[PDB]
């Protein structure tokens, strides 16, 4: 309730600082408005899909922000999640520190993948992945998805709907308004890769994304280079599955997240 948590300050758009009253524990407070929500689903009772989808993630790998409970109001939901602390968004990071080093790249690129395959894993469909969407629990070196208010249920046939983040769409979607689940994924995960290495993700517009060209702006190695374009061949089923990802010769040897943090973050 009101009672159940004590309540500090705003973090961005919706969503405050919290700390459980039962034992401190941090957390952060959604709220949503119904009337701008898109999407619904039900458990056992009518909810945000998000919920839905947080439900089926929110089991103990560390990956994902995990869905501690959540609240019905005349007006809205409110989604008590989980706070790392000390916390950093990877899309101010990246605005902060520039284009990250390769290695830096790789661990957080590798825990990306692995958040997203357990997503995928749990039937679940993120469709929003970018940097605005990923924290880095600074002290432990590990990432977290957040925001699953674009996703919805995994499935093997055709999407014909999307609402997430334009510039990290792929093509099928500009062109067709058509798309496969883990295929357009790959692609946001090229454009993803691409932001981390140079600092600044690699198209702005319709006609950029259609025409697929990635011209690179820093140094990067070539086995990065071709992952990256890879990850964002124009036919869909050129891309490769997590598992080629994975595979590829660029990302051997990714750091443990401790060691990240250490090198990397303290
Ligand atoms: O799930 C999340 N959605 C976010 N922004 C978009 C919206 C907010 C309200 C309606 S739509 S932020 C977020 C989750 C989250 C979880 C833990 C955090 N800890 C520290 C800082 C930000 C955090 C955001």
């Amino acid at each position: 309730l009101e009672s159940q948590y004590q309540v500090g300050p705003l973090l961005g758009s919706s969503v405050y600082s919290g700390i459980r009253v039962s034992d401190n524990l941090p957390v952060a407070i959604k709220h949503v408005e119904k009337d701008r929500i898109s999407d619904w689903g039900e458990l056992p009772t009518r909810v945000p899909m998000e919920v839905v989808l947080l439900k089926k993630v929110s089991s103990g790998f560390s990956g994902v922000i995990r869905l501690l409970d959540w609240f019905e109001r005349p007006d809205s939901f409110v989604l008590i999640l989980e706070r790392p602390e000390p916390v950093q968004d990877l899309f101010d990071f990246i605005t902060e520190r520039g284009a990250l080093q390769e290695e830096l790249a790789r661990s957080f690129f590798w825990q990306v993948l692995e958040a997203v395959r357990h997503c995928h894993n749990c039937g679940v469909l993120h469709r929003d992945i970018k940097d605005e969407n990923i924290l880095i629990d600074l002290n432990r070196g590990e990432l977290k998805l957040i925001d699953f208010g674009s996703g919805a249920l995994l499935k093997d046939t055709v999407y014909t709907d999307f609402d997430g983040t334009r510039v990290y769409s792929p093509p099928e979607w500009i062109r067709y308004h058509r798309y496969h689940g883990r295929s357009a994924a790959v692609w946001s995960l090229g454009i993803l890769l691409y932001d981390m290495v140079c600092g600044d993700i690699p198209f702005e517009h319709d006609e950029e994304i259609i025409r697929g060209q990635v011209f690179f702006r820093q140094r990067v190695s070539s086995e990065c280079q071709h992952l990256i374009r890879w990850c964002l061949a124009l036919r869909p089923s050129d891309r490769p599955t997590f598992e080629e990802i994975q595979n590829h010769p660029w990302m051997q040897d990714v750091l443990l997240p401790q060691e990240t943090a250490e090198i990397h973050l303290h």
